[PDB]
């Protein structure tokens, strides 16, 4: 609709994040 690629990339981050949160919950 009104998207465009610069906005894609905060759909990015939000699977980079689970990244984080799992690379430190998954040894804890």
């Amino acid at each position: 609709k009104k998207k465009n690629w610069f906005d894609i990339t905060n759909w990015l981050w939000y699977i980079k994040l689970f990244i984080m949160i799992v690379g430190g919950l998954v040894k804890k």
